């Protein structure tokens, strides 16, 4: 066989994701992800900003339009840790960072975990 064709030119890109990704749970409903600040080698140009996309897990929608939530957030500039608010309590959650520069993103790191304590609130039933 062969599959190719199609070449570039230009087109500088990213080539690596960030090292040590860990993440710890802040407060039942914001967690705080932890990563490397990734070397200009592996950015190609321009760091635009990292991106995680991250899902609900032990969920589990099940039939009626059974699909996962994939979610996405946005750290624009030069950070190393990033909060995950808007989630929820004594929930499972898994996400991965990724690089993006001025021509696109690269890869994204291994995929973490997160499992959120319990609640708090006004809660009753």
């Amino acid at each position: 066989g062969s599959s190719g064709s199609s070449g570039h030119s230009g087109e500088d890109l990213p080539m690596v994701a960030p090292g040590n990704v860990r993440v710890n749970v802040v407060n039942s409903t914001l967690a705080e992800v932890h990563w490397d600040p990734v070397p200009l080698k592996s950015i190609r140009g321009h760091l635009q900003g990292y991106r995680i996309y991250y899902w609900k897990t032990q969920s589990s929608s099940k039939r009626n339009r059974r699909h996962i939530e994939k979610k996405i957030l946005t750290f624009q500039g030069s950070k190393t840790h990033g909060m995950l608010p808007g989630l929820e309590p004594f929930s499972h959650y898994t996400l991965n960072v990724r690089v993006v520069n001025g021509k696109g993103e690269g890869p994204a790191s291994p995929d973490r975990v997160f499992n959120t304590p319990e609640g708090s609130g006004p809660s009753s039933g």
